[PDB]
DNA sequence: CATTAGA
DNA sequence: TCTAATG
């Protein structure tokens, strides 16, 4: 955790690099595994062969543990570090569309800079020209006290449309936290389960009313179950515009709500280890459902859940606010 | 890990 | 279809 930190450090420095500037999926599952065993380990790692002696540890990490200790530095992640194409590769990344391998082939073309992105918007895709287009607005963190006013609207419309909707907005703006990245809004309806063969429009209307009084700047995705846009607070009386924020809503099926909406509550840590719970206490938990665990290994027969609570329960645990899912 | 664009 | 990008 501190210990190992360096390490782990240079070692995912490591990784990630060969898998975006290389195409090389392997040493960078490599450095992975590695940078994810050395991390675990229980003691200042003093030598390359100390880590050595570990599973996934091969001569060629060793190695550069190595020149790492002994020098608190490293050739390979220096050369990187400096390397003007690959820069190039882990900025152009940074646009909502732009990945990996878009960004070699960007690069490869020449287009290095934002600039360069945009003489040729055209070789852009609607994805990456938005993502191009809110490229500052999107690195912005979403103060609270905006996601109050966010919620706000589309908790209202949700609700003019068809007053049957159930809407939450998850993620860490749930869960207290002072900022968010981009709003998450969960939604289902009761027409709308396991079975009951779809109703797209169920998606649709609401994105409609949404863009019709003007939160939903931009369509990024949308498709039957799942749209992915851009919104905006309306500017009030002029001298502060609002910047453009980043939404995602999806449909779901009434009967798998609380459980996708448990999930998407998080955090990362406290669904792995609430997860981790109902399997001793003879449960299955997952981004959809909870089955009761049987002897013969595994077993199926999804319990029915009524709120948060209900998971809760089955599982036997003490309901955890929001605010206290932290971990 | 599953859902969307696009070619 | 597959292959990318998002989450
Ligand atoms: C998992 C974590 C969340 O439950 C969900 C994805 O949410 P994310 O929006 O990816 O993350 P977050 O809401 O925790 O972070 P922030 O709003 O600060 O950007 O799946
Ligand atoms: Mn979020
Ligand atoms: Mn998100
Ligand atoms: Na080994
Ligand atoms: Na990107």
């Amino acid at each position: 955790e501190t210990l190992n930190g360096g390490i782990t450090d240079m070692l995912t420095e490591l990784a990630n690099f060969e898998k975006n500037v290389s195409q090389a999926i392997h040493k960078y599952n490599a450095y992975r595994k590695a940078a994810s065993v050395i991390a675990k380990y229980p003691h200042k790692i003093k030598s390359g062969a100390e880590a050595k002696k570990l599973p996934g540890v091969g001569t060629k990490i060793a190695e550069k543990i190595d020149e790492f200790l002994a020098t608190g530095k490293l050739r390979k992640l220096e050369k990187i570090r400096q390397d003007d194409t690959s820069s190039s590769i882990n900025f152009l990344t940074r646009v909502s569309g732009i990945g990996p391998s878009a960004a070699r082939k960007f690069v490869d073309e020449g287009i290095k800079t934002l600039e360069d992105l945009r003489k040729n918007e055209d070789k852009l895709n609607h994805h990456q020209r938005i993502g191009l287009k809110y490229f500052g607005d999107f690195e912005k963190r979403i103060p609270r006290e905006e996601m109050l006013q966010m919620q706000d609207i589309v908790l209202n419309e949700v609700k003019k449309v068809d007053s049957e909707y159930i809407a939450t907005v998850c993620g860490s703006f749930r869960r207290g936290a002072e900022s968010s990245g981009d709003m998450d809004v969960l939604l289902t309806h009761p027409s709308f389960t396991s079975e009951s063969t779809k109703q797209p429009k169920l998606l649709h209307q609401v994105v409609e009313q949404l863009q019709k009084v003007h939160f939903i700047t931009d369509t990024l995705s949308k498709g039957e179950t799942k749209f992915m846009g851009v919104c905006q607070l309306p500017s009030k009386n002029d001298e502060k515009e609002y910047p453009h924020r980043r939404i995602d809503i999806r449909l779901i099926p009434k009967d798998q709500y609380y459980c996708g909406v448990l999930y998407f509550t998080g955090s990362d840590i406290f669904n792995k280890n609430m997860r981790a719970h109902a399997l001793e206490k003879g449960f299955t938990i997952n981004e959809y459902t909870i089955r009761p665990l049987g002897v013969t290994g595994v077993a199926g027969e999804p319990l029915p859940v009524d709120s948060e609570k209900d998971i809760f329960d089955y599982i036997q645990w003490k309901y955890r606010e929001p605010k206290d899912r932290s971990e």
